[PDB]
């Protein structure tokens, strides 16, 4: 899979999972989230050559088209595949609010 | 939607559907497909600013992160949303083969 095991601690140009830890206050200026203070959002980035983790038939065809005609700028894109949720705690005055946000953390990537 | 109505015949920088007709033989060198001779594959391309057709919570958060820190190269990507199939006819010797390929044509885009 295009996951941490394959992707982290390898520097490759093709589509792969890239690590990214976001500190809510420091990076986004969100001072209102109480816990957690940050999380491993991660992201997907890299080239999508022919048949490299192709999502659909369209990704397969476009990955071949883009190899032949790169000027078209029609390459498939390296995007999230598997994601995980994140539970946050924030206050609303003194009313503690707990919310489970789905699809917050990316665990694997694909060429779509 | 980020579809033909909004996107074609407008030249915008943000994520949008882009037209692309592929001629099998001329563009891909696939001489073995009998009908159709080509089709409207189309593609998705363009910038993903904060909240522009955000797919998941991760796309929402990363679109804000990328606005503040563009060097990170962590932007969400403009990718297919709705797709359509395409039926092709090809021969295998003199055995006509008919296949319906799913997700061949892109009709709308999203920032994922």
């Amino acid at each position: 899979a295009l996951d941490a095991a394959y992707c982290f601690r390898n520097v490759q140009d093709n589509c792969c999972l890239r690590p990214l830890y976001i500190d809510f206050k420091r990076d986004l200026g969100w001072k209102w989230i109480h816990e957690p203070k940050g999380y491993n959002a991660n992201f997907c980035a890299g080239a999508c050559p022919y048949l490299w983790s192709s999502d659909t038939q369209h990704s397969r065809v476009l990955s071949l088209y883009n190899t032949i005609n790169p000027e078209a700028s029609a390459s498939p894109c390296c995007v999230s595949q598997d994601l995980e949720p994140l539970t946050i705690l924030y206050y609303i005055g003194k009313t503690p609010k707990i919310e489970q946000l789905s699809n917050m953390i990316v665990k694997s990537c694909k060429c779509s």
